[PDB]
């Protein structure tokens, strides 16, 4: 009874004598084994239909298909999820645990079809057999609510890639009841919603009912000198329930663990208030609690959210590390191998409460020496920073932090006094240095504490996410740091993407190709993206080029039938001529730096340039011949109160219902916008990609996976030389992308000389900015914030000066792609053979060898 | 696609011959097949451990085994639930609706292994091959929070009867969150809790996401003469999302439904808010729907609970008439022959607004005549009547009704009007009888609307629950009601209980003697009971008698264990003795008229005799003799400012500590009381059962089920010649029940006299009020307004009147059990033997034949 992952070798070798031999002979002749063949998972489909979900041939719809087919590759994957974690316990490996606030996991069921190990072909064959269509089974799931931008999906991938190596790998995380929001478009603006993805329950979850955390809040220190063993004599308690997702990797059997945290209520009902009248307040403890897994990234704009983004962060911490403490004392061992045994990652400083909590708990409950306890915390904790901008590093003000948390207050000003000793012994009399430094931020009048650089403190190792991102971090927001710890602390591991979601998911059509040109029927290039260096070889050779450009063609025409279905079964994008249409897209965070508005800008002045030659004379034949036919596909989500993001997003929907709807330009051109890009809607629009934008400002972006994911597709880019962008072009060569705009070096004298030394802006620009102060006849100023943030406040984003630039590698674009296109294949075949290095594969190859010294147990 | 319960038998024929030979040939060679052997649920169950709970042999537990289970068994039923769906469908019979506020459904894993064609054998052996003990992993299932009191549960019984003999029912009720509320006793008080019995979801609903009504409130009636189809503009609207429950019938391959409402927001999330920062309003609509559905009969004393009662039965009345409805559309018949297709039983007056609702969609959606319209209002309905004083009858303001169902108001003021002519018409110039029999009641200041005279005037049909109560409302509060409609539309369907819960479910140990006995290994009596007649041969022979008690000694141990377990491990019931051990239970509805305080007041006067005697120098062999070990179970729950009520369960809890822990007395008496007594309690409590007690002031109860469930079980009955109390005694004779206590004739003179013509309290009764003015040190004046009711405020219940013959039959009830088994144990078996008209079964029958005229579809 009582242990649900592992049974230490030992327990296993006496138990077994106590049990007749009678029951483990039954036990054993009945016990469940994986399907081998389509014929079992008929049977468990059928089962399924007819006795969980009670159903039958007659009235089993897709919903009950996908229900009954869910339950029963689950099934499947329990077998293995049971015996990996077994084999893990039985072998005491050390351990990683990445800890992220989100973790963007998409949809379940096709993954798992692809990483079965004996095939979507037969699970496809079966359900055909049944009645059933896979893709109309496949569209009943919704993409799970939790996570939302890339630092979400960098968890993602890296757990399929972790699992994938057999690595010991777990995430935590919270499970958020209704997501980020869900986007609705109505009326051309964005409406929140609640994503309401468990409505109908969730068949990938193991709900353990038996693993409740308590955690608690507020409350006071009890002593009756903070280095001592403290009682917290806490406030609150909420409890923590954990949900078991097993996570499986391509051709193992090896099934690793993600395991999210639901808020419980101590006490659920309270009949005496009930009965007394008091319905409202009976049921408040549960309101509560429940508050803290409701929705992601809560809205701290205001007191209220900036504790409960404090409370949630303190209760996945929390939870987290006790059930990382209570396997870990099953081992027996001494607290002195921790460091040995554990290795855990703080995806950003979201998770860095867990430090100051690994220390509460070996200092008050383990009651070790507080230095001791201290190095143990310092060789367990490694940091990936994400952040370029000093200004985006998270701080939280005394009063606050000190009143939800009085102990891990104490504790961060012990572990700064201590650090600022050493910091004195090492640089005598530097004065500032020490202010600069410091973890509490003595400011006015709120003192803060700087969560990222407790987090460095407490690391042994922190990292960037791309080259030029890490030595960036070394040089600027960290460079005291540096001075203090050395170099060697600091390290780089670029981001990556995982190719089984990403290529062999997402575009089938070409991961066929690649097996059949470069004859690799079992898909081993999947496992080592190096091979597909040899696709070069046949970049010389027409059948193939054309071979790799009707992929593309395909893929094109998914998106349209989604963009047609998304439209009531109306078409917008003219399917004829679809061969001769550049796909050109956009989809990420509507931000003003990621410049979805010089985009917008760059649409209108095309769309005015075309209006202006028709009625100068020209025939559409000479107008299409300069602008060609094009396709501006725009995605993503804007922040609930961001109101010139949620501009962007109007000004988006205005100038597609003017040029979509505009006779004259025949077609020319199209302006699309997906609402509510989430994974699988990415998984459809990225592989259709003939272009995509990575266009921000330069500086601005640390490392940007989805560029990777449209690399991998045959995508080229047109971006600026920033992020990713950057080794993008290392890998697949410079002479592959289309990069323009200024250089970070440039953009602190251009953004001063706009306010204190003007020039004007191009003509170009002008005709758009006056164009729209398009048209919008209802409300003639709507977008005027826009216009003048340009024209009046100093166009901090660069627009004007990138405009021209971006017009002409366009007029680029359109030439290479529609009038020699043969150049145009070999830049896409190129690409995908040079795309192999951002396999997150790779990733965490780096990261298992040089910060958790971890090995493979499979 | 679409539909769920059938289809339409020209549906399928032309269906089928579109779908390919070879889908046919596979989804034929991959049908689900119900388990025909154990190896069967064998697999299901190890797939279900394997896959959707993603575990395994090695943490495998109960609970998980129950979830793995449960699920197994409701993939078998639905396979049977769509059939018989379908069987009614191709077959059009009359069906029958049966609308109830509360299902006490119980739990229902074992109910569906024992109604289950090919046995609880063949799983039970299943399960313990693989490593489980049926009965550990039987305990995991919260008992359904979907009912109450009896009302509910008549409706539960009749539920399974429907289904055993294959009659066209369907049950339609609300889907409770939090139950009632869940009764701890904390410090000896009732501490109401949250029923929380869906914590770890629920294996046996079918979530049916797909069916959402949409419910309405407040608002106006536009026309622009009430009359005419008139627009409900309404000002609120929730959604009703069903819920299904399947509903086995015993040998049956018939399995019914129960659909149950959940209230949902038609908004969910309301980003909007969020993002500003009011999230407490960001989720307000989502807070105000799920008030509809979170608790069972929530608190109306105050406007806001009268109110959320109201909209709670319209909620109900309003989706569960559209699905009935709906379902008759597909039949395609004509308005006319709806009568002749649907039966809906009003159980109590809480579905009325149904009847207006019929009558408003038929006028208003529907455009009938009004007058046809309510033709068939009134050939559709039928009312059960519960209630026996007029004052319960339900009545709702007008303002209030008014301005939360403004049409309903019209309706109710039409209907009345024409129904008041009728009577002037019957009968010229009688004035005041028009004020009585109208459905409005002209008040100060606020005019009601009697529900039960809007029932009445709507039926064609009304029903008492017992003949007793049926001649009452003929005789009282109906009368004017039978002037006018002539006593034919009055009937009585005395209710009853079903046999495999009560007798097969709660006590198999008794339906194998009775199988084995009657030699009927095909356990057939339980479909006719009136086979166990021939029990009435074995009356008189010794081994039999001997079987006779050993089940129910063995059954006792249960209840022992029971509250050992409760107690944590501590036993309060002293286990030698057991089989000399008198367990003596009263366990329902704590509230004054039920007169749990007569007995407690009996319990404290036993004691008080008893210590008296031990103090006077008897030895226990003495104070044994004259009151012999016995052990008073009291079980059931107040409701929350019930003051009285809850006085008198702390009333037994101190009891209860003095008297079991008094040494003195040596285990001769305990007093224990069962918190939070639900029907999983009251299965392992009633056939433990050696005597109940049904004592109610005379002339209180209508009908009384868990008297016909003692009886079935061989308990014996100490109660008031009222309720079922009466018809009990008809059918086993009035020689095997112990009555007592005033008869109803004198129930209103001897009131009367109590106030305008005292006499003074017995001794006994003045001995235990004096006493308790039992001991409670801390508060030594706690439970002086229970005293203060009898002793000074008229003792309305006649606690003082039945006190002397209460334990008078007491005395009775002692000897016979104690000192002449033998005569003890042929009550019982005669019980036995006559208690089959109470089947739940010949109710069915009854219904079907006079009301319904309802023929079997198997
Ligand atoms: C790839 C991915 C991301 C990460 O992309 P960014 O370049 O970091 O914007 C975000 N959302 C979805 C749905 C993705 O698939
Ligand atoms: C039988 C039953 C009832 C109905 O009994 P009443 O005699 O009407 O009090 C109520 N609750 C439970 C749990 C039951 O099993």
């Amino acid at each position: 009874t009582r242990r649900l992952t592992g049974f230490l070798p030992q327990e296993i070798k006496s138990i077994d004598t106590m049990i007749p031999l009678l029951s483990r002979a039954l036990w054993n002749k009945h016990q469940v084994k994986k399907f081998n063949k389509a014929e079992d998972f008929q049977d468990r489909f059928i089962d399924h239909v007819e006795t969980t979900l009670a159903r039958s041939l007659y009235n089993c719809d897709d919903m009950v298909a996908y229900e009954a087919a869910s339950m029963s590759i689950r099934d499947n994957l329990v077998i293995d999820w049971n015996k990996t974690q077994q084999k893990f316990t039985t072998r005491d490996p050390k351990r990683v645990y990445y800890l992220s606030l989100e973790f963007l996991m998409g949809r379940a069921l096709d993954n798992a079809l692809i990483n079965m190990k004996i095939p979507r072909e037969m699970i496809k064959g079966a359900l055909d057999e049944l009645g059933f269509k896979l893709e109309d089974v496949l569209d009943q799931e919704p993409d799970a609510g939790l996570g939302n931008g890339g630092l979400g999906r960098l968890a993602a991938c890296f757990v399929d890639s972790m699992a994938t190596e057999g690595i010991p790998a777990w995430g935590y995380g919270l499970r958020y009841e209704y997501g980020i929001f869900a986007q609705k478009i109505i009326d051309g603006y964005q409406v929140e919603t609640p994503d309401y993805w468990l409505n109908s329950g969730n068949p990938w979850e193991i709900e353990r009912n038996e693993v409740q955390i308590p955690v608690t809040f507020y409350g006071y220190v009890d002593r009756p000198t903070t280095l001592s063993a403290s009682q917290w004599i806490g406030g609150e308690r909420v409890l923590a329930v954990a949900y078991d997702f097993p996570v499986p990797g391509f051709k193992t059997s090896n099934v690793n663990n993600l395991r999210l945290w639901q808020a419980r209520p101590t006490t659920e009902f309270d009949l005496n208030k009930f009965n007394n009248g008091d319905y409202k307040n009976s049921v408040a403890q549960q309101q509560r609690a429940e508050s803290i897994t409701a929705v992601l990234y809560p809205n701290d704009n205001f007191a209220q959210g900036k504790e409960l983004r404090l409370k949630q962060q303190y209760f996945w911490c929390a939870a987290s590390l006790h059930d990382i403490l209570r396997r870990f004392k099953k081992s027996k061992r001494p607290w002195t191998e921790f460091p040995d045994q554990v290795a855990i990652q703080l995806n950003d400083t979201h998770p860095t409460l867990a430090i100051v909590e690994l220390q509460r708990v070996l200092v008050d409950l383990e009651k070790l020496d507080w230095h001791e306890a201290w190095d143990i915390v310092t060789k367990t904790f490694a940091y990936t920073n994400h952040t370029v901008m000093q200004e985006a590093l998270e701080k939280w003000p005394r009063r606050l932090f000190g009143h939800l948390l009085p102990r891990h207050l104490e504790i961060i000003y012990d572990i700064n006094w201590f650090f600022l000793e050493d910091v004195a012994k090492k640089f005598p009399k530097d004065v500032d240095l020490l202010s600069r430094i410091s973890i509490i931020e003595e400011n006015s009048p709120e003192r803060q504490i700087r969560m990222a650089f407790l987090a460095i403190v407490g690391s042994h190792k922190v990292n960037g996410v791309v080259e030029l991102h890490s030595e960036l971090i070394k040089t600027t927001i960290f460079k005291d740091f540096i001075k203090f710890y050395g170099p060697s602390k600091f390290v780089n591991v670029t981001n990556g993407i995982t190719p089984r979601r990403w290529l062999k998911q997402a575009n089938p059509s070409l991961a066929k190709l690649i097996s059949e040109t470069l004859n690799d029927p079992t898909e081993e290039y999947l496992l080592d993206m190096a091979k597909l260096t040899q696709l070069e070889k046949y970049v010389e050779d027409k059948e193939f080029l054309k071979k790799w450009n009707q992929v593309k063609l395909n893929n094109k025409i998914r998106l349209v039938d989604l963009i047609k279905k998304e439209n009531d079964g109306v078409d917008i994008i003219n399917r004829e001529y679809l061969d001769d249409t550049l796909f050109d897209m956009q989809v990420k965070r509507i931000h003003e730096y990621k410049r979805q508005q010089l985009n917008v800008f760059g649409i209108i002045y095309r769309y005015l340039a075309m209006k202006n030659m028709l009625k100068n004379g020209a025939s559409i034949e000479e107008v299409a011949r300069k602008y060609p036919r094009k396709v501006s596909i725009f995605g993503g989500k804007s922040a609930p109160g961001y109101y010139m993001a949620k501009l962007i997003i109007k000004l988006i929907n205005c100038v597609a219902d003017i040029v979509n709807n505009d006779e004259s330009i025949e077609h020319l051109l199209k302006v699309v916008f997906v609402a509510d890009y989430n994974v699988s809607k990415a998984e459809i629009i990225i592989p259709a990609s003939d272009l995509s934008e990575h266009i921000s400002t330069a500086g601005t972006e640390a490392s940007g996976t989805s560029n990777m994911k449209f690399v991998m597709n045959g995508g080229l880019i047109i971006g600026t030389v920033d992020g990713a962008n950057v080794e993008i072009t290392r890998e697949i060569g410079e002479d592959n992308v289309f990069l323009f705009g200024n250089l970070s070096e440039n953009v602190e004298e251009l953004r001063y000389n706009h306010q204190y030394h003007p020039q004007d802006l191009p003509s170009s620009l002008d005709s758009v900015l006056s164009y729209i102060e398009q048209f919008s006849p209802e409300n003639p100023n709507e977008f005027k914030p826009l216009v003048d943030s340009i024209k009046y406040h100093g166009d901090y984003y660069l627009v004007s000066d990138d405009f021209e630039s971006y017009l002409a590698t366009h007029e680029l674009v359109d030439q290479e792609f529609h009038n020699q296109r043969s150049e145009w294949l070999k830049k896409s075949v190129l690409s995908l053979a040079n795309v192999g290095f951002f396999s997150s594969d790779r990733c965490i190859e780096e990261y298992s060898d040089t910060i958790w010294n971890v090995e493979p147990v499979t």
